[PDB]
């Protein structure tokens, strides 16, 4: 029988209001979307201002006010929760005051009774991602973090207006920790079917130029908090397109925070870091297998220690 | 000769900053996105997060800061600049300062050689877009205001949620003043094709409860500004709709800034008001004329005079 | 846990592929579509060519040849099965020879375990409506079929063309068979908020031009069959329409094949007819009842009474 | 000032009209579409079928019946006129007769004054793209045709159900004639960004299962066509995305009819051939040059001279 898809969103800030706005827009059936904030007002606030649009939408949704009664009978619980950028200094204060707000938000949605799928998306991802995961007990394919999708969006708009081409034909991706241990798949990145190597060959783009875009791609971060507080567009546009293909049972490969058990070095192991997942109706069905280059595979080691570091302190 | 269509945004705030990401996601070929604001990090910030985007999105599209020299190429400007109302605050009260702005803003963008459509949002909508028509010199046909779509996207949430039907079945107008003196065409009001006089005789509304469905219109700006600050997720909405609208020739029917002549009785002349017009490529095609309930006339020609008295102080 | 919503197509001719291809391009979630042909090349040839298609489609899905083994979790099943029209055969000189065809397909779908929505659009609809409810045992509410959803459609084209105005703002219907029996409700017609009694009260149409639309959409089937043999993209997008307004729980109010015990005077009952009806996730939530004019209303018995007397009959 | 865009099909079979329905549903701002065909009667009942159902359509499009006399303005002309290969006809066969027909059709749309674009789908597509350029004087960026784009759809619908992975990660080509002397990119093909070769190494697929999968691809056309007569859906929503392509601006690229003169060795020169080029709004931008292994280059240059020998018959 037909049934009332339900996704919950735990964080009615900037991101999680982006994506809320970006779903009710372009929807692939979520018959139900539930905010919950613990400052309540912002989040019935949202409500209102969402459902105020109704008449502009292509589909009609039910946007609603929740509590954590509300993730029982969920199948999405989207979590962007937690102190962007707070004043104490330290990310190692970050992650313990988020890894705080994430015992008493994940405590009360598994005592709720929900039994499906997690998609994380507070900051530092990848922790907080291993995180959820330990402290839910959930199996590791039902818990999904937003990883390097945000920087690998930042890469391909760069690749996009460097060549002047769309960005659907921009293969390339943004691996590792979502932050400043991350780095770009040069050596397997393909314009079309053409390789970057060609293009570096024939002198449309150089080696200092490709440092350069990662660099950009690291701190667009800043630039933008910078420039106008806080980012939540393209994040919102990244997370709605998490779910779209959860639900849509697409099978589609992206780079999401994923679990990795010997997949590339045979090194990395039991840890959340950016990488290349098949997502589908279920949650992560697979984490790709393919080999990069030993500059890269060397990165990759570095930024997956870095990460263990991070979580061994705590 | 196919056409580069180019929009010029001028206030990133808020509103201009969410339909900016709605007109992103979805897109009735608008080629060039120009942001332009008197706060230049604002506008790069909101472009950078706007760009980092396109790989999400159905086709890309060219997102830039600008400045007013962008406006002379330019097929349509989306003006959501000025003061935005707070506590204890209303909107017939941001006249004389949002009145200057607009004296600014306007002779800097007819000054570049402009000379596509107007399409006005900030308050008090229908006394800015008069201000525009007349600083402009523009064919008043030219100048579009978002007058009481706002409203009548609140009004219909409202009903299809009392009723629990699609949006798409609810017709009714708010008209007059986008504030509070507007009001409803309760009486020519349907549900699909059962008039709304079908529904209280059941006793499946009650007067009362119209009442109440207008309070609530009229207070929804002051409820979601206590409990977030400021609207800007629907009026987004709206403003994408008449963007795409102007750009598709669609020739569409919506309950905006409408300059009247001699409609509705002909008591207030020269003015604009929130009524139903024609929109298509060439800006404003009919400003609609139709007969109202006596009490409905009498709250309408109220509206107008209030209008004309601020008008008239000049 | 999410679902993977499925559709089983009963007839693979015209009608049946342009519902397909239609689904495939707007698809508001089937996960599953499965084709059905008593001549298993056309609908082997429909899959292929269907899937041929994937790489320029917004969202894959998975287009499975199929038998009536798969109605067994099917959650919808439309039924375009029957014989066309040939030129001088009316809608109802087929009532005969298609009542056998559906005794077939309703006696295997029933035997499989099917106990979803049935969607029927095979021809006379109203009375394969009834065929289909009688030989399934079904509730009422599990029975839909398309009625007066075309010829409404046509309807509203011709007034769009007339008034040069979007279908949007088109509110009228054509009620009644869907055949040469129906009517068009005149007396309830509004272009946005106004009256078509406005309209010719003021000569920009005349009553003569109306009978004219009405005859119009009557000839429509037949003046299409003489150019081209049949019709179909019509139907099949409003199939579509259908079909994305269940798996979307909408709640739309459409002119649809309803069953009627009572409305619209009670005069004659236990038919199924062109009437409107909320569309929801479960079928039909509630057949609508208005009042309309007494004309209208003679019309609308006499339509009936020629239903009933087909259905009396069986 | 903002313009009307026209598309102008000539041929209005299954391939034409099936473009145009889905035109209709996915419309990247077509505001005119004017179908010609030498068959007034076709033409007709598919302008009336495509027109009944604007109801359903996300936006409203004039549909019209035309002639040849409308070309003059239009922005773009697709030709799907001519004959389809029948049993016993060689690609030479076929060449002879539809050159003839479209040395009237061209005659007759470039005397209208025509100044666009040229998008052609009649079989063979290179050769007949090859013709169209000659006849029209046209320069070679103004005149597109479809290639192998169908075949390199149904490559990766054959890869997607293989591998049970998107098509949008599905990085393959199918490069040459548009027909027998095809070949597909195997040794440059990636899933996401994992090599197939990796995928062979593992087992997960065999150098037999490569070969059926492109004696399924070269095979489907005369499998769909004893099945059911034609195929026309899958290359109607391949024209579409040119066509939307083409008035979105944006730069995507796609294996059409490219010239060719100097790319891929440079040893056959000034033919159309399928073949990756970058798609404007003026046309083709540029014809790419990446190069493949010499099993697929030896493979390309028959095709090539295969095409070249052909043309050079004339
Ligand atoms: N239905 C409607 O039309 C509605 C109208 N609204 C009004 O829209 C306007 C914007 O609202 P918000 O975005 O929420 O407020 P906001 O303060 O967040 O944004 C206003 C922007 O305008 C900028 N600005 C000021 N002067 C100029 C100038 N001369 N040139 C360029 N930019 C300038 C200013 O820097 C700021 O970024 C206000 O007047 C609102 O009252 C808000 C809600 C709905
Ligand atoms: N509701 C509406 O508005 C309209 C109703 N239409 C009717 O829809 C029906 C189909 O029309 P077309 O597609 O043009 O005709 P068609 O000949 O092209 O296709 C009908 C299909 O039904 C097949 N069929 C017959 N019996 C069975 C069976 N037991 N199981 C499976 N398949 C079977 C048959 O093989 C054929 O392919 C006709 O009855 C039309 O009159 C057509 C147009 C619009
Ligand atoms: N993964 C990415 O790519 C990426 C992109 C941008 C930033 N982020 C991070 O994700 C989060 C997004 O934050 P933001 O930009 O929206 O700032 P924000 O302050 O506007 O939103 C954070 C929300 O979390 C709420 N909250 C705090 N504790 C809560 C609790 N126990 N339960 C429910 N809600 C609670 C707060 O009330 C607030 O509304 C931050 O951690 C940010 O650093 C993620
Ligand atoms: N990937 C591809 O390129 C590909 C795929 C399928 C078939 N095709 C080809 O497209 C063309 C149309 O295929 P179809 O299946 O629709 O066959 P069809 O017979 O159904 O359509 C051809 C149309 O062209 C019309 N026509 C013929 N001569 C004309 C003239 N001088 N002026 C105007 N119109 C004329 C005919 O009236 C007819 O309607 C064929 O050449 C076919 O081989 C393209
Ligand atoms: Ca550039
Ligand atoms: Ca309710
Ligand atoms: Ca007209
Ligand atoms: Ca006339
Ligand atoms: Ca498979």
């Amino acid at each position: 029988m037909l049934k009332s898809n339900k996704v919950v969103l735990i964080g009615a800030g900037g991101v999680g209001s982006s994506f809320a706005y970006a779903l009710t827009i372009d929807n692939s059936l979520v018959h139900e979307l539930v905010i919950i904030d613990v400052n309540e007002n912002k989040a019935k606030g949202e409500v209102m201002d969402l459902n105020h649009g109704q008449m502009f939408l292509k589909k009609n949704i039910n946007v609603l006010f929740g509590t954590y009664k509300d993730c029982a009978n969920a199948d999405i619980v989207v979590i962007t929760a937690g102190l962007n950028q707070k004043p104490g200094e330290t990310r190692l204060d970050l992650v313990d005051k988020n890894s705080k707000i994430f015992k008493d938000i994940i405590t009360n949605v598994v005592s709720s009774g929900f039994d499906g799928i997690f998609v994380v998306a507070s900051n530092p991802v990848d922790i907080m991602t291993y995180v959820t995961m330990k402290y839910s007990k959930f199996p590791i394919h039902k818990v999904i973090g937003t990883g390097t999708i945000l920087d690998t969006s930042r890469l391909r708009y760069f690749l996009s207006d460097h060549f002047n081409v769309n960005t659907q034909n921009i293969h390339s991706y943004i691996m590792g920790e979502h932050g400043d241990s991350s780095f770009a798949t040069w050596d397997e990145t393909k314009i079309a079917m053409k390789p970057l190597s060609e293009y570096l060959a024939e002198g449309k783009i150089t080696e200092l130029e490709l440092d350069e875009i990662h660099k950009k791609v690291v701190n667009a971060a800043y630039e933008v908090i910078k420039l106008k507080g806080a980012t939540y567009y393209a994040i919102g546009l990244g997370i709605k397109n998490i779910v779209n293909a959860i639900i849509g049972d697409q099978n589609v490969i992206l780079p999401i925070s994923s679990y990795i058990n010997g997949q590339y070095g045979g090194l990395i192991k039991d840890i959340y870091i950016g990488a290349p997942a098949i997502v589908c109706k279920e949650g992560v069905k697979e984490v790709l297998n393919f080999k990069i280059s030993p500059k890269e595979l060397d990165k990759f080691n570095s930024s997956a220690n870095q990460l263990k570091s991070y979580i061994d302190k705590m």
